C-alpha cells in the first residue's frame, strides 16, 4: 500500500532497501518504508550544512518564527490526516491522538517559535586596570546541523519536541524517526515542503539503529549535535559514537517510575490517577508508573479499587466507543512484555488482574494486545520491580514511613519521574523536593508546560530541554568581550 | 618533601610515589603518592556519604560562609601558595602573585556569592478542570563531582571547577595534573583547617590512563565528570562515562587566531599579540599561535613583534624583570622542539627563536625554550593547524575581511579569538562571525566569572561560568502541583 | 463624520461634541462626542466588573490568542487605519503605511507573545526548625488601567499602552488625544468585532482639564494611570492620583541632542540628523532639537544639512515624494511660530526656514511651517533649552569629548540622544555617559519592543518595554509557604 | 547624650534641638539637632558632588567590599547598636539581638552580594540594510537618593533602603524618624570610621512637615525619594516630588488579616496569631489587626489566644521572660487608647486587656498598654478598618472560603496576609486570591531579601527587594548600536 520515502535536500527519495510498517491492531501491512543508507545520510548532512549558508541563514528571527508558525498551520490544516497516521502506526485510541498527540506536536512548533521571538541574551560590564573598562556580551547563534533520533511511544510529539526548537534556533536538521512509527514524520516532511521550507533545512531519513541510518547519523562528522530520546543502553552507545567529535549531546532515556499514595490522599482520585499513569498508551510511555507504593493503612482498599477500575478498561479498536487501551507497538514488543509477565510469576508475584492476552474472536487476535496487569507480593529487589517493562503493568507495595518510602523510590538506577498523592500542604513540598528524579507531579500525572526544564537523572538522562534550556542547547552561546 | 592524598578527612600515603620536578633546573622537589583504584573508590564512597552528613544539612548561607572561609584560608597562606605554584611550573613570581593565586581565591568568593543570590522559576498553568496547576523548579546538589584538571593554570583551573561544585552543595573527588600537584595539596590543608567535613573534598594524585584519572572516570559512584585538558583525552573520558550517562562538561584544546586589521592601534596590537603568544611561555589554552595581519601593516607588525619578543627576559621566577619561565617539563619541551623542527621542514622562515637558550647555569638542566615567530607557512601546514602549546606564533598576511574570517574558522578547534580594530561596525560585524566561544576585541585574557565560558567543535562541550555553572553543578528538578 | 465613545460593549454618543480638524486644509473631518464625568464613571465601573467576567476566566493562552485576533482585525482593515491616522494628523501616507500602522499591530503581537512566554520566580529558604520555606511570586492583573495618550504618534503610542495592559489581563479605560481620535475609534470597532467582552476595553473621548482626561485621573476605581505627554501634564497627573497612591508610568517631554564627532561618516550623519530633526515635522518626542558638531566639520555639516533640508518636500500626505506634512493644529503652529520669533530675538542666525511656506492653495488654511535650522545661540537660550516640538534644530560646534558630554547632559530633560562616530571605543565610552534613557549610535528611531524604554529627570519616571511592561501592568504578589 | 547630623563627612549641630524620650520610663535619652533648610541643601549638594568623586570611580567589586566593611563595622559594635535600638524603642533586648540588628547587617551584605552578581541584557535586531543592530542595557547610579524612614523597626527599615541605594552606586541623604534617631546616628559613625567618602552618606535629623523631611522631598537636587510610613504621608510626598517627576517607592500602611481555616493546626495558628498580633506591641506594619476564624473552631481559638495573651510578660527590655515592651511614645499611646475607647463605644466585647498595666515603678511614667483582643464588631466598624498600630486584634468568625476571601479583600489597604490551613489545594487556591503584596501560609514575618516586597492599593506603590531594588536604585539605560 502506502510508501514512505526519505526527504533529502528538498526532494523525496527512495532507497535500495525497504521495510514493513505494520498495524499492531491486526498485523496488517500499512506501508513500505525506504531505509536510507550511509550514502544518503551523507547527502542529508551535507545538504543541511549548505542550507545554513543559504536563504535559511539570512532569515531574521521574526521571519524564521513566522515560517515555523506556517509549519504548525500546515499540520493543523491536515489535522485528521496526522491523526490517522499516528493511529495507524501505533494503534493508539483516536481520542488520545486528537487531544494529546497531534495538538501537542503543533504546540511544540508554536511555542518554540514564540520563545525564539522573545529570547535575548546577556550584558556584563567590567572594570579594568586602566579605568576604561570593558563590555562583555553574549549572543545565540545556530549550533549547526542537529541530528535528531526519536522513539515510537509518542511519535510526532517527541519528534517535534526536538525538531521545533532546533529550527527555532536557526539550525538545520537531519531526523530519524523510529522504524515502528514512520508515518507522521513523513507527513511532517510534506508539510515542510508545502510551507516553502528551503531545501536541506529539514531532512528525513528512515531506518533502524545499528548498521542503519541511526548509527550512520551518529557517526557523521558533519553534525554539531545529537539529540536523542530512547532506551538508556542506546543513549550510552550514541554517547560513545559521538565522543571523537565531541558533539553536543542531549539524552532523554528510560525510567522505572514510582507513584506514591499517602494515607491522607484523596483515594478515589489517587486510584484514577495511578490507573491513568499505569495504563495510558497501554503503559508504553516513558513517564508511566510501573512501581506503586501505598500506605499500609489504605493498601488493601487501594488495590481493590484499582482492580475494579482496571477491569472496566476497554481494550480494543482505536475508534471503538469508550476505548481506553489499544495494542502494544508490535508482536516483538509483546513477546518481551509477556516474558516479563512470566518472570513476575516465577519471582512469586500475586497476579491481582490481567497477566495474559485478551481473546477477541476477530482480527484483533492477529494484533499485539495484552491485558492491563497488576502485581503484588514482589520484593524491592525483584527484576519486575527494577527493570523497565514498557507495558500496561504496575506492582503495588505497602509502606509505613515517609523517609522509608522516599528511600525506596530513590533506590533505583533510573530517575525520570514520580507522582505523589497527598492532600497535605507540607507533605507535598517536603516529600517532592526529596525525590531523586527530573519531574515530580503532586495529585496529577502527565501535565507538561513547554516552558519548564525537562530531563532525567542517573540513567534516565543527561542535560535539560524545555524553555530557556532548549534555547541554550540548540544554540552556540558566544561571548564577545570589547575592551573600551 | 611529600605530597599526600586527602581522603575522607585524612592525608594518606599510597603504595607508589612519583617525582615532582622543578622545570627551572630539573631538580626534584617532592615525591607524590599515586592513588590506586581502591583509594579512588574510598574517595568516591566518602564523597557519597558526606552528602548525607552535616554538609548536606547546611543552609545555602552557611555553606557560602564556609566557602568564603576557604578563600580566607588561602589568603592567610598566600605566599605559600605562590611558592607552591612557582615551584611546580617555574612561572614568574610576579605572575603568580597577581594572576594565579588571587584568581583562585576569587573563584571561591564568586561562586559562593552566586550560590547565595541564585533562585529558580515559577510557572503557572491552566487545566481543563479550571483549577490550574503550579510548576516550580529547584536546584539540588548533583551528587559527587569528579574533577580532572590540567597543568597550565594549576590552582586557577582546579578551583574553577571545585568552587562551583562545592557552592552547589556537591562533594568532590579531584585529581590535579601529575605535573602540578603542590597547590592542590595545599588547598586540601586549607580545607581541613577550615573545618570542611570529611569526604566533602577529596584529593587524589596520579596520572591519566591506568591511574587515578582513569579510575575516577570509571567509577559509577560519581554523578558528573568535569574536565579540562586535551581534546583526545576529552573523547576518552566521554566514552568512559557513557555506560553511566554521567553529566559531562569539557573545556578542550584550541588553535586560536589573532587578527590585526589595518585600522588597529598598531603598537597596542603588537603588545597584545606579544602577550597572547608568549604569556606562560605560550602554555595557555587561550594563547594565539596563528596571527593574521593585514598586508598594509604586515611587515611593520612582524618587525615590531620581533623586537619586543627579543626584549623578553627568559629566566628565574624571582629574576628581576623576568617575563617567561620554562616549559612545564622536559617531555613537553621535546614535543615543542619537535614542532620547532617540523616548522622548518615545512618551509617556515624563523623570524626569531626556534631553539633553546644557553644559560650556562642550572637552567640548562631545566626545560626552557625560546619565544619563536614563524612566517611563510600555508594554512594547511601542520604547525599552523595542530596545537603546539609553546611560546610560538605563525604570522601571515590577509587582504579581505571575509577571507580572514574563513581562514580563522577553517579549523577543527574553536576556543577563542582576538581581533584588533578601531572601527565600530567592523568590531561587532566580524566578532559575531568567528566560530569560537570567546572573542576579545582590542585585548586578550579578560575573564569575568559571571560569563558563560566554553568552546565549540573539538574545543569542548557545554558551558560553565555564572548561572551555567550553577546549572551544571546542580540537579534541576521540576515539581508540578495540581490545584 | 462622527466618532462615538465605546463603553461596556456599546458605541455611545454624548451631550456635547467637538471638532476634529484636518491640519492639511483646515477642513472639518468629524464630530467627536466628548465623554462627561458620568460616562467616565460608567466606563471605569464597566472595566471593574469585566475583571469578574469571562475575561477574567481566560487562560493566558486564550487571552493571547484573542489579542492576536485584535491584531488580525487591524490588519484586515489596514488602509482604513492608514486613512484615519493621515486625516487627523496630515502625516505622509508612506510613513503611516510603513511605520504607524504596522508598529501598532506589532505592539499587540509582541505583548501577546511576551505574555505567553513570561514566568515568575521561586526562592527557597532555610528556617530555624530546619524544615524550610517556599517563596514563589505570581503576576496578577493590576486592575483597571487608565490610559491617556498624545497626538504625535496616535495609534502607535495608544497601542503601546493598551496592548501590554490587555496582555497582562487588565481591563482598560483609554482616552486618546483630542487632536487625533480617529484611529483609536477604529480600534474600538476592531475590538468589538473581534469579540472582546464588554467592559474590557473602553474608549472615552475628550480633553484634559475639566474633561474626560481629568475625570479618568480622579476616579478612585482605577488601579493605575499610564501616561505619555508634556512633562507639566505628568506632574499634574501625579498630584491627581497621589491620594489614591495609584501606580503611575510617565513618558514625558525631551530636548534631545544629536552629537557628531570628527570621525563620523559625515554624509550618513547629515542624513541622520535630517531625519531626527524633521520626521513628522519635528513632532516626535524622540526628535533632535539640539545638535552638536565637531568644530573641524561644523561648516561642512551645516552647509550639507541646509541643502538637504531645502530639498524636503512639504505638502499633501499622498503628494509625490512628500517628506513633511503640517503641524497637528493651528494652536500648535501659533506656539511653534512664537518660538521661531523668540530665536531671532535671542540672536539666532536662521540658516533656513524660520517661517510658513506659501502654497497659494487650500493648504494655506492648514497648519504648515518650514523646516528650520538655527546657529549662533548660547547654551542658555530658551530656544536651546525648551521643547519646541516643531521641525527645528539648533546646531553648535564643540572641540572636546568631555565638554560636549557635559553640554548634552546640562538639561532638565533626559529622553534620548544620538551619537555619530565610526570609532569603536568612542561609541561605547561616550554613550554610557549620556544621562538619558536611550542612546542611538549611527542611527535614529530604532525600537525593539523587548527593550526597556523611558526617560530620566523631567523626561519621565519608570520604564516600559519587555519585562518592564509585564511587571508594571501586573500585581507582583509573593506567596510564602512554611513547610 | 547628643545626636548630631552627618553632612559632607562631618558631624554637625543645628540651631534647634529636640528631645528623644525613653518610652520605658519617660526619661530623656538625648537631644537631637534638627536640620534646617540650609543644612538639607548642603547635604544634597554634597551627595551630588560625591557622585563625581572617588565613590563614583569605584569598581562594583570594590564598592561591594566597602559595603561589607560597613556591615563589619556594625558587627564590631553589635552591642552598642542593640542598646541604641532598645533605648529609643523599649523593645526586648533578645529581639533586638536576634532580629533587629542581625537583619540590618544582612541588608548591607545581601545587597552588596546582589550588586556583584547583577548584570543586564543584550538584544540583537535585524534592519532594512541587513547589517543589523545591537541593543544593550546598563545600570547606572540613579543619583541622589532621599530616604525617609519610620520608627517601626528603626535600623532595619533604614538600612533596607540605604544598603541597596549604596550598592547601586548612589549617594544618600537620609532622614530617620524623630522617634528613633539613635541607631542611625551610630551608623553614620560606622560609615565615617569605614572611610566612606564625604557626601556619600548624609544623615539629617528632624520631623516631616516644615522640617528636614519636607525639605528633603522639596529639594530639586535629588533623583528619587524612597519612603516607608503612613499612607497619608505617602500621598503628601508624592505631591511634593511631582513637579520634579522624581522616582518614588512607597511602602505605606496596612490593616492586615489573618485567616484560620477549620483544617489548620490550631495550636500553631494560635501561636502564630499571637506573634502576628503582639510582636513589638503590635507596632509592625506586618501585624494582623483583624483575624477571621472558621466558625467551627472560633470559640476554642479565642480561648487559647486569650490564655496565651495573658501569659505575655510586659515590662523591661532586659527583664527575664519579657515578651512586650511599651509603645514608642505617649502621643502614640493617646492615639491607641483612643481606639481602645472607640472600640467599646462601637460595641466590642473585650476578651482581654483594653487598658494600661500598673507597675508601681518608673514604668508607670513610660508608655505601656495591654495586649488587647476584641470580638463582636462588624466589618464596617472603624476599629476593624482603620490601622491602629498597637498590640490589638479583632477576631471574627466566617463560614465560606469565598466569603472570607471577599472580607479580607474588602479594604483600602493590601499589604500582607497570613493564612492557616493544612490543605494543599486550599493553601495555593486561597493565597493567589488575596489582594496583597505578601501572603504567608502557616507562618508570619518570614522575609527573604531576594523577593519582591510591597503593597497594593493604599499600602504602597512599586516593589523593592532582589532585582527590584537593583532596578529602582539604578538608571536603566538603553544603548543601540547600528552595525
Ligand atoms: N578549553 C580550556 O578552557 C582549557 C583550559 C586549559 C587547558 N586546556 C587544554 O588542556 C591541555 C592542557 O594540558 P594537559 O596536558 O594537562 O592535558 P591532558 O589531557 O594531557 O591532561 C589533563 C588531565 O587529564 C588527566 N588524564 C590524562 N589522560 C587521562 C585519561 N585517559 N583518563 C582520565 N584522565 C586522564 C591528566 O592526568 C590530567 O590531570 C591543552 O590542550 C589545553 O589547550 C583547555
Ligand atoms: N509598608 C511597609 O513595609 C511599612 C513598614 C513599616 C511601617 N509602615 C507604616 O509606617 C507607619 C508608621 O510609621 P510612622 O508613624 O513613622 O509614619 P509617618 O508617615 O508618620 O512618618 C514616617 C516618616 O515620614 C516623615 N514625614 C512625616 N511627614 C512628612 C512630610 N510631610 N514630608 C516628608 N516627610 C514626612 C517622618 O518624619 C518620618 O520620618 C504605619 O502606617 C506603618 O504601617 C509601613
Amino acid at each position: 500500500p502506502s510508501q514512505l520515502l526519505n526527504y533529502i535536500d528538498g526532494n523525496f527519495v527512495t532507497s535500495a532497501s525497504s521495510f514493513a510498517n505494520i498495524n499492531p491492531v491486526n498485523g496488517k501491512l500499512i506501508s513500505d518504508v525506504f531505509e536510507a543508507d550511509a550514502k544518503q545520510v551523507n547527502e542529508a548532512v551535507v545538504a543541511a550544512q549548505n542550507a545554513l549558508k543559504g536563504p535559511w541563514g539570512k532569515l531574521s528571527v521574526q521571519d524564521r518564527a513566522a515560517l515555523i508558525h506556517k509549519i504548525a498551520d500546515g499540520i493543523q490544516a491536515r489535522f485528521e490526516e496526522f491523526v490517522a497516521a499516528e493511529v495507524a502506526d501505533t494503534g493508539r485510541p483516536v481520542h488520545q491522538a486528537r487531544t494529546l498527540d497531534i495538538p501537542r506536536a503543533i504546540a511544540n512548533f508554536r511555542t518554540f517559535a514564540d520563545l525564539a521571538k522573545t529570547s535575548h541574551t546577556d550584558l556584563f560590564e567590567m572594570s579594568t586596570s586602566d579605568g576604561s573598562g570593558a563590555l562583555n556580551y553574549t549572543v545565540r547563534k545556530p549550533l549547526g546541523v542537529i541530528g535528531v533520533i526519536s522513539p515510537w511511544d509518542l511519535p510526532l510529539l517527541l519528534f517535534t519536541w526536538k525538531v521545533a526548537p532546533a529550527l527555532a534556533c536557526g539550525n538545520t536538521v537531519v531526523a530519524k524517526p523510529s522504524e515502528e512509527s514512520p508515518s507522521s514524520a513523513t507527513l511532517l516532511a510534506e508539510v515542510m515542503h508545502d510551507a516553502g521550507v528551503p531545501p536541506g533545512v529539514f531532512n528525513l531519513i528512515h531506518g533502524f539503529g545499528k548498521d542503519s541510518a541511526g548509527e550512520f547519523l551518529t557517526q557523521h562528522p558533519g553534525i554539531s549535535a545529537l539529540t536523542f530520546t530512547g532506551e538508556s543502553k542506546t543513549g550510552s552507545t550514541i554517547m560513545k559514537a559521538v565522543a571523537d567529535g565531541v558533539k553536543e549531546v542531549s539524552f532523554e532515556l528510560g525510567g522505572k517510575n514510582a507513584a506514591v499514595v499517602f494515607a491522607d490522599a484523596d483515594l478515589d482520585a489517587a486510584i484514577e490517577g495511578v490507573l491513568r499513569s499505569s495504563f495510558t498508551n497501554s503503559g508504553q510511555v516513558c513517564l508511566c508508573s510501573e512501581r506503586v507504593y501505598v500506605h499500609r493503612s489504605i493498601f488493601d482498599e487501594f488495590v481493590s479499587g484499582l482492580k475494579v477500575e482496571a477491569e472496566r478498561l476497554v481494550v480494543g479498536y482505536p475508534d471503538q466507543d469508550g476505548v481506553n487501551m489499544g495494542p502494544l507497538i508490535s508482536h516483538g514488543h509483546r513477546d518481551k512484555v509477556l516474558s516479563y509477565y512470566r518472570l513476575a510469576v516465577d519471582e512469586g508475584a500475586t497476579v491481582v488482574t490481567g497477566g495474559g492476552v485478551p481473546k477477541f474472536n476477530d482480527e484483533r487476535d492477529q494484533g499485539a494486545y495484552v491485558q492491563p496487569t497488576i502485581w503484588t507480593g514482589l520484593s524491592d529487589k525483584a527484576r519486575c520491580v527494577t527493570e523497565e517493562i514498557f507495558g500496561p503493568v504496575c506492582h503495588i507495595s505497602p509502606f509505613d514511613d515517609e523517609d522509608e518510602v522516599i528511600n525506596r523510590v530513590n533506590d533505583s538506577n533510573y530517575g525520570l519521574a514520580c507522582a505523589i498523592w497527598t492532600t497535605n500542604l507540607s507533605r507535598a513540598h517536603r516529600v517532592s523536593r526529596q525525590i531523586h528524579v527530573g519531574l515530580v507531579w503532586v495529585n496529577t500525572w502527565y501535565l507538561r508546560d513547554l516552558r519548564t526544564p525537562f530531563g532525567g537523572v542517573k540513567l534516565s538522562g543527561l542535560g535539560r530541554e524545555g524553555g530557556r534550556f532548549s534555547m541554550d542547547f540548540y544554540s552556540d552561546i558566544a561571548n564577545i568581550c570589547i575592551k573600551i
